[PDB]
């Protein structure tokens, strides 16, 4: 044991603590000056005992060297897309035929109810708690090798706030702008003659492009959970909104806007709600994310491979 190792130990544990209160509870427990100067202390000490130094530690977001260029991964579990709706009536036809099609219809129906940002999904492993890969969906199959990119979204963990985590937690979620740092971000890209950008979804994807981390990371971009790919070494809750939560508990940023709704009615209360919201939210949001809550359900009701929406197989019995 020496005093250097303890208190380097004990700056990274207390740091990883206030960027949970910060960025996911958004109930900061000490000033920002107050972070920064253990921020900066743990910086120089580590600089001082480069023996000491750690790969997840807070100081280690953003890489020194630009890379040369993206490389390409296959998910092992592959992306989907979502289905969509327009209007109540059709979201009704949704759940009218999500009755019939389930073997038994409990009462009440459950649903996990979201917004849906307007950013670019993600999927981000954890192996035993530290973050060691992160990907872009792609066309959900294969995707590109943005680590180093992700590493330095400040509401990311690198390493995840538990001392029993997973084997491994692939976690999915939206990179997105908010409204300040887009409007900051043009103002500066504008008074240094440089690309502005028409919109804050372009905003993030541009950054999640760029091959310099350095860059990426004066760029204000954002993570919100919503999924988990692989999931080895724990036993997930039964219901999404319950993963979610779970998600939370170990130091991910999830969306704080999620409801559960007992039937569609009540759903549609909540999609009205997130529409008049939707003017003072921050950030860009394009519809809402309606779940079923129940993962025994989910799995019955299953998934629908590339199909058209004119056409149908009614199958006899
Ligand atoms: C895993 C699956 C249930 C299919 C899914 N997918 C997405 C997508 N991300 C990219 C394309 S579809 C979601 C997505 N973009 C959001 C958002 N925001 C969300 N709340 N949930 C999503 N859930
Ligand atoms: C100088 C400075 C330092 C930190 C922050 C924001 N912030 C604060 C905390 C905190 N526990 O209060 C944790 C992480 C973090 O990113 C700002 C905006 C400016």
């Amino acid at each position: 044991m020496t005093n250097i190792q303890t208190q380097l130990d004990n700056l990274r544990k207390t740091l990883r603590q206030y960027e949970y209160e910060y960025h996911v509870l958004d109930n900061p427990s000490v000033p920002d000056s107050e972070y920064d100067r253990l921020f900066h202390q743990l910086k120089a000490l580590e600089l001082e005992h480069p023996e000491f130094l750690t790969s997840d530690s807070p100081t280690q977001r953003v890489g020194a060297k630009p890379l040369s260029g993206f490389s390409q991964i296959r998910h092992e579990i592959p992306m989907l897309s979502l289905d969509n709706a327009f209007s109540d009536a059709e979201f009704n036809a949704f759940v009218k035929r999500i009755e019939d099609r389930l073997i038994l219809l409990p009462k009440p129906l459950t649903f996990c109810c979201e917004p849906k940002l307007d950013g670019l999904a993600v999927s981000i492993l954890y192996v035993n708690g530290e973050l060691t890969q992160a990907a872009t969906r792609g066309d959900g199959t294969t995707g590109e090798d943005i680590t180093a990119n992700i590493r330095t979204i400040r509401n990311v963990p690198l390493q995840l706030l538990t001392d029993n985590p997973p084997a491994r937690l692939e976690v999915r979620g939206e990179v997105f702008m908010p409204h300040a740092g887009f409007e900051r971000l043009n103002k500066y890209a504008l008074e240094h003659n440089e690309k502005t950008f028409a919109n804050p979804r372009n905003a993030a994807a541009g950054s999640l492009r760029q091959l310099d981390p350095n860059i990426t990371s004066k760029r204000p971009l954002v993570l919100n959970a919503y999924g988990i790919g692989i999931a080895e070494g724990v036993d997930l809750p039964t219901t999404h909104y319950a993963r979610l939560q779970w998600l939370k508990s170990i130091g991910i940023p999830v969306n704080p806007e999620i409801r559960l709704c007992n039937g569609a009615d009540e759903v549609l209360g909540f999609y009205r709600d997130i529409q008049n919201k939707r003017s003072s939210l921050g950030y860009d949001i394009d519809g809402t994310v309606l779940k079923i809550n129940d993962i025994a359900l989910q799995n019955e009701l299953g998934f629908i491979s590339k199909a058209p929406r004119w056409a149908i197989a009614y199958k006899f019995p």
